[PDB]
């Protein structure tokens, strides 16, 4: 059935308000990663904005054209050090998978919406790994451990692939001269 | 010293050559991965072409200046499925691990050149694991793993974050309707 006068319809406008100002937020905190010497948490900043970008997406296309007025509260503000960045960044994604996208579920059930509201639903589990990523991020930082560890290990350099082997990213790569800021921990998906 | 005249001198400029045509071959390997509707190996091969760039960069910024005539033998093509893309990949990471580097590496060490003998040295490194990578996920290819596993793990969607938890990744995201392609294992490097 047609979305047009049902609160569904402003629900997906205001998610997709809201993302696309995370898509932005999340690219200058990319960044601002980037300034601070953590380049593998810039990349997580940057493909997080681009995931943004597609579950924006998916919401767009749902509308069904014309102008719709919404009524929203969003974070005016701040690019600060990366630490900060990413408790915030947390923080914004809590909010879409514990409220935001439950309750935009709910509705879309409650109006008859099943396609879209199982869509809500999915977008929250994504949202919900997010998180995670960013407080985990932001705890490496906050107890010193982006790039040391306590027991010896592998780190990549994500600039030209060189494999270092100890309980820390060296200051600078053997390989390609590039700085510690561009290693990150061996990682093996697959 | 200066590298005039020496062995090394045209050992910087072949493997640059090399190098430079490996970034190109895993550039075009990586849109085949996407044809082939690989996006987790594609975006692999896309950055081993990006590292090769570092590689090639460094070794270019030793060179001094004016052409230099070289004799060395490459891969007269040829683009195939990703399977065996990625199978004479592997084969080219090899023969720079095993065979060139290490040799021009001792060349360079016989001719006086300590800081480039342990670049060549180091560049080997992260040609190993440029192989493993590229090993690891033709065999995943060959043995059909690549979406299914025989128990149940986490899947992630590339294209929005979305976390899927069976035996295998399903034919669409739920959250961005995106085919099976973009999913990957769930990775935690960090
Ligand atoms: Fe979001
Ligand atoms: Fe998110
Ligand atoms: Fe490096
Ligand atoms: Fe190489
Ligand atoms: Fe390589
Ligand atoms: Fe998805």
């Amino acid at each position: 059935k047609s979305l047009k006068g049902s609160r569904t319809e402003k629900n997906i406008l205001t998610a997709f308000a809201g993302e696309s100002q995370a898509r932005n937020r999340y690219n200058y905190f990319g960044g601002q990663a980037k300034k601070d010497g953590f380049v593998q948490i810039s990349d997580i900043f940057a493909e997080t904005a681009d995931q943004e970008r597609e579950h924006a997406k998916r919401l767009f296309k749902f509308l069904e054209g014309g102008d719709l007025e919404i009524v929203a509260a969003f974070p005016a503000g701040i690019i600060a050090d990366t630490h900060a960045n990413l408790i915030a960044s947390a923080a914004g994604e809590h909010h879409e998978y514990t409220e935001m996208y439950p309750s935009f579920a709910r509705i879309a059930r409650e109006e008859g919406y099943e396609e879209i509201a199982r869509v809500f639903a999915s977008i929250a589990v994504a949202e919900e790994f997010h998180e995670k990523r960013f407080l985990d991020f932001a705890r490496n930082i906050k107890e010193g451990r982006v790039f040391l560890r306590e027991q010896a290990t592998k780190w990549r350099c994500r600039n030209c692939g060189y494999v270092h082997e100890g309980t820390g990213a060296p200051e600078l790569c053997p390989a390609c001269a590039h700085p510690k800021a561009h290693f990150e921990l061996l990682g093996i998906n697959w």
